[PDB]
């Protein structure tokens, strides 16, 4: 796809991905991501894609280290997202849904970790919606 998270790669191309990473990791205090991202105009792929394949090939540490605010992110799988997804909307009409989310859950997560993931799923538009009273109205703040 045109200019999104598109894979067009090969064992050689990702060796070229590490190629650029290994070459531009030597410079200090620089944006290593953009160095890679911008120099291999072989494949149309988003910023996430350089980070993705590098930490996935085990030659990089984490998404955190690359360019963004540290997210320890608890390994979010489809089933695990479903825990949060269902419980959130099932106790959304409560005095504190996240309170229930931790008590009635399988995975012990953090408040900040949960609220970020709600926004990512599009379960809410902000943090206040999940900290409201027992309302029963279309929750779109």
């Amino acid at each position: 796809d045109p200019s999104r998270r598109a894979p067009t790669w090969s064992p050689e191309e990702e060796a070229h991905l590490r190629e650029l990473y290994l070459a531009n990791k030597d410079v200090e205090g620089q944006d290593v991501v953009e160095a890679i991202l911008a120099h291999l105009n072989t494949v149309p792929r988003t910023r996430k894609q350089i980070i993705h394949h590098l930490v996935q090939m085990g030659l990089a540490d984490s998404v955190k280290d690359f360019q963004r605010k540290g997210t320890h992110i608890v390994l979010w799988t489809g089933d695990q997202e479903l825990e949060l997804q269902r419980l959130f909307e099932e106790f959304r009409d409560s005095d504190d849904v996240l309170g229930h989310i931790m008590k009635n859950i399988t995975a012990k997560r953090s408040r900040a970790r949960i609220v970020d993931k709600l926004l990512a799923l599009g379960l809410v538009a902000e943090r206040r919606e999940l900290y409201k009273k027992r309302q029963k109205k279309l929750a779109s703040s």
